[PDB]
């Protein structure tokens, strides 16, 4: 059996390629050949913490030009991963979320207010871009108490523009990288040098201004803990350069993932009417009336069905489509087949595993009730790890799940969603999975 696969979208191409194999195979996608694992029994062996661990994959290695040794792009051996991980964990717990809840909810209010004017003017809204401006402000204001953009305004901050140009310059493949960019001083290399200094200077200013602020009577946020808490083992705090890396990390690793997940959930809510009705009924019962909901921290986790909507969105389209693992020792997965020497790395294809046949014959359908604890217990071997696995799983899972529910609850409570007729779901692949050309229109529910 011969197959022609288009790897223009890499992860979507690997998933189609994986259906002619038995859960593991090889494939050349771009600058490398990768062992792709998309089988339920094989993946859970790869997710074993005693034998395997996180591998800084190719793209993650290329993001080190932007985020350096931040928690997302640092190697396991680098002392700055363990220090930061044991320092920032208390800043991402459920307890720490209640400290941010007010600022998160206030930032959602700012977006809803801006979307009121667009609903009044009967305007089509580019959903991924708007949701990406929101999650940026959510992380920056709740985490660092810093504001980059006003959501009612459409001028873009120079800092966030430089970070995006710096992300594009990092992913540049070795063939598109000129052999002598380090020497000619072209416009692109010079723009990167200027952008890098401008980004480092802005995060240093955020660090210096806070250092002058004693923050009397206020609970410490993410920036405060990085300037206050020392690592219990080594006794040292995160140095200035690493703190600037964590700020850049939380900005890029937290914004795009959460924004595209919200954009996917908005699409499926605007397309399947029964789900939109059941979710809109759950948020109407929690906050009666059409006044903006008085969000209190405990009410967010009580929205069971809206949580099932986000879970099904993260299953059908995991914005983080996969992760790279490496072998801590010489081991074998499966049944003794497939041997791996220490430091050999594979790719866990979550998009293929989440849509795998083990999720039932209706794995391609958006059905939130599937993600209940009882409905999933009736499945057996199946993978659902949208936030990774192990000690290097997503530190911001509780943060993302909190902001994704408040954002969706406010939108469903205040607006109704009109999809674009004739449009069909196309998913582009950047650092994350994103709905391309997704446009919705809103009317105030009155
Ligand atoms: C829908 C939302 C999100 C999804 C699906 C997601 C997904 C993931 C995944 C799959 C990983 C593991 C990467 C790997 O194994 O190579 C990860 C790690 C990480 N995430 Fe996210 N994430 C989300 C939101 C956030 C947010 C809001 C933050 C805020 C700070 C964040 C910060 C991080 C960090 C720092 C790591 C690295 C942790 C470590 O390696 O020690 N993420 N995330
Ligand atoms: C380079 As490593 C083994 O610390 O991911």
């Amino acid at each position: 059996d011969l197959l022609s696969v288009d790897f223009a979208t890499p992860v979507q191409g690997l998933t189609r390629e994986g259906r002619r194999h038995d859960g593991i195979f090889e494939q050349c996608i771009g600058d490398f050949r990768v062992v792709v694992v998309d089988g339920p029994e094989l993946i859970e062996e790869i997710n074993n913490p005693q034998l395997w661990e996180k591998n800084v994959g190719p793209t993650l290695h290329k993001l080190r030009s932007v985020a350096g040794d931040g928690m997302f792009t640092a190697y396991n051996s680098e002392e700055n991963w363990r220090k930061a991980h044991e320092i920032l964990t208390p800043a991402f717990t459920k307890e720490a979320m209640s400290t941010y809840h007010q600022r998160i909810a206030a930032t959602v209010r700012e977006l809803i207010d801006a979307w009121n004017t667009r609903a009044q003017n009967n305007s089509w809204i580019d959903i991924p871009a708007e949701t990406n401006r929101l999650t940026i402000e959510i992380i920056s204001r709740a985490g660092f108490d810093y504001q980059f953009n006003n959501l009612a305004d459409h001028s873009e901050n120079p800092f966030i523009t430089a970070v995006l140009r710096e992300l594009q310059y990092a992913n540049r493949r070795t063939d598109s990288i000129p052999f002598y960019e380090q020497f000619l001083g072209g416009r692109r290399r010079r723009l990167h040098a200027a952008d890098k200094k401008f980004i480092r200077a802005e995060v240093d200013k955020i660090i210096d201004v806070r250092r002058i602020n004693p923050r009397v009577g206020q609970s410490p946020d993410m920036l405060d803990i990085m300037l206050t808490a020392a690592d219990p083992v080594t006794g040292d705090k995160l140095d200035n350069n690493n703190i600037g890396n964590q700020i850049l990390t939380f900005l890029v690793a937290g914004s795009e993932t959460s924004a595209n997940a919200i954009a996917f959930a908005l699409h499926f809510l605007a397309t399947t009417p029964d789900v939109a009705a059941q979710a809109r009924a759950e948020v109407d019962a929690m906050w009666p009336g059409r006044t903006f909901p008085d969000f209190q921290f405990d009410q967010i986790a009580k929205l069971r069905y809206l949580r099932l909507v986000i879970d099904e969105a993260l299953r059908l389209w995991p914005v983080a489509p996969g992760y790279f693992r490496q072998a801590k020792q010489d081991t074998t997965i499966g049944e003794g087949r497939y041997a791996f020497k220490k430091n050999d790395w594979v790719f866990v294809n979550l998009h293929a595993a989440h849509t795998h046949r083990s999720w039932g014959p209706d794995a391609a359908e958006f059905k939130p009730e599937r993600m209940s604890t009882e409905n999933r217990r009736k499945l057996g071997p199946h993978i659902y790890k949208p936030f990774g696995v192990g000690e290097r799983a997503c530190i911001g899972r509780q943060f993302a799940q909190h902001e994704m529910v408040i954002a969706l609850a406010a939108i469903l409570h205040q607006f109704e969603l009109e999809p674009r007729p004739g449009y069909e779901l196309k998913v582009s692949e950047t650092l994350t999975l994103k709905p391309s050309d997704l446009q919705l229109r809103l009317r105030n529910r009155v």
